[PDB]
């Protein structure tokens, strides 16, 4: 038996104030240092309980510990995508090109229609959660969905290439109740270079994971 | 605009009676032709609604239609893994080798501890759902978890390589309320060659999807 | 401290074969003796854990134990309503009169319209759960909703007066995947006298319970 | 057929700044005028959809509209209890006497142990939701549970008599990520007279609601 590899909190690809004016420094700081950090530690804690269980050292509720792992691991991986999905205005924002633009054109009828639908999905998440643009390994096509919490409505297979966090701690200090304005503004910091790179990996790698 | 590629019900990799005595023919037929088929149709129905929305032909509740897609797509992908995860006794069953056995040693301290943990996870799914063995792209290690329905507790990243369906329609006609006995018997039809192949692809393909090279 | 009052499995108001041909004996047996009994046992087990913790003997994951209580308690109370909601054909079935028929007319525009709405709610439960007719203490009106598992989508306030169990174990042995036919047949064993009494109590008790 | 009775936003039983310094004015204003109002509107919006469906004017996704009704009705009712559960310091805070204190002693072994269990419940809600003290009609005893969102984990029967909102919009502007300190401070505005009145109503009404002698 080998002790599990621990999850670690990544640094941001930019400073805490680098996404101003669209997302203020205080949100970025709390969101990274408190919230994302909590999910990293929570994922590790659940794996530690599994480890101690397997070593005959403690008793565990398997369902409970796996629910804890699920929520925290999902919080961690969604955030690991979220941060580099954004970039300071200039590098961030604008209109995508490349394969992402092509698929957006073919499936959603262009960037404006895609933007409206993605925005709708993000704005209408019930409670806290995420708006998600994903690559489907079964059809090699894009799909949009919502995730509640970090780990409800998410499915196997689908590869998130672009996500927006609509947990209240992602916008409340700046936009208060007005999630809609937050979502509208977030477009100005989308790192389309990152999304394109994610799509290219998915195009090469995703289908074979399930092809078998 | 071209819109969306449709999902299709795959055939089984074996005859409906091929997993007997462990899973009876009647279950395999209903499970495939009714349940799995419904998820395929449901996934396509949701995408058709999103299509009509994008054409300005209807206004949809986006949340509602995506919940429908999420449930039915998950049902479909989970079943696409479930069927080949199994094999008639002989090719199916027994103890694994290769890379899967290696990671089972490293992560769980051997097959017997892994089996006990996977079985507990499957037996104690609250309501209907799945026991899942997955490859974690972040650490390149195996993880076990439960999924409720098809789309609750599942996370991004994790790649299922071995799944057991513990929806009541997967066992009830044969094992009745005794999900425990169903889980114990299911091990006899596990296609470890298929699991090994999935792990091989995961080891090669999964990490770069999330941590960019 | 006084140790919690234990939950107990009630007997059926009728023999195991009394709802035939609409619900076969093997289902009634399994459903009552195995499934309902499990929820009684689960509810008590969760409270035993809470007690050991209150006595300071063990430390518990409060979230986990409360999730266990929620699911099993809900399973218990829903079934305590479910069994007397039904009655052997003759006592069960037919068309309601009295106060139930009256507000069915007021809220739903008649029995056939109510029936179609209730049947659809029951047939379309995603996964396992319940179709529910409830009384709303805030407006003194009837509402229909679904519950998933036993404890998802249910709300405070609403008092269930008529419930149908659409967990697969409630019908699979007889109807297989055909939940639709099960819902249709179930109408023939509905104890409208029981529903009438429940409504009467709700009319008298429910509103002066929340609005103060 | 008569059109449904509409839900209405009740005003606060105190000024928006009345729970200061424990809950700031801006939070009370936003929470009531924006968030609570939204649930009232959403609950009515769902009922209007059901009404048009019953009149045969539209064919609805029954599951979707009922999910909408569930969430928004729940948000409304939970808030209708939440607001009068609190009171400006003086009337609010301290420790309860009367029947609430008696039941707390018997079920939890005293206020100290109750406060510890309820605080733990509130602080550890996964995602957004509620800590709830409820009256059980089957046993006529108090029970503590969590509710996720407004409508997950809540059961039939159980009658909420004391609730704390731990959605992020209930504390974030003041306490930021520190939900723990919010929960600790919320005890100083609890309107125990209101809780007592709720318990008395439940002792008299709850059990005879599910009785059938």
């Amino acid at each position: 038996m080998v002790s599990f590899k621990r999850y670690e909190l990544p640094p941001l690809p930019y400073n805490y104030n680098a996404l101003e004016p669209y997302i203020i420094e205080e949100i970025m700081k709390l969101h990274h240092q408190k919230h994302h950090n909590t999910y990293v530690k929570g994922a590790n804690a659940a794996l530690e309980k599994i480890e101690k269980h397997l070593k005959g050292e403690i008793q565990i509720d398997v369902r409970a510990v796996m629910r804890d792992f699920s929520f925290n691991y999902a919080g961690h991986i969604m955030h690991t995508i979220f941060w580099p999905n954004m970039a300071p205005p200039g590098k961030g924002g604008g209109t995508p090109g490349g394969r992402v633009a092509d698929l957006i054109e073919k499936q959603f009828g262009g960037f404006e229609k895609f933007k409206a639908l993605f925005s709708a999905a993000a704005k209408t998440v019930e409670g806290v959660g995420w708006g998600v643009l994903a690559f489907d390994p079964l059809t090699e096509e894009l799909r949009i969905l919502q995730v509640e919490k970090h780990n409800v409505l998410m499915t196997a297979g689908l590869v998130p290439i672009l996500v927006i966090d609509v947990w209240e701690h992602a916008y409340y200090l700046q936009y208060k109740n007005d999630r809609g304005s937050y979502v509208e503004n977030w477009w100005n910091v989308v790192n389309w270079d990152d999304v394109e790179k994610r799509l290219e990996q998915a195009l090469n790698n995703a289908k074979p994971l399930y092809l078998l």
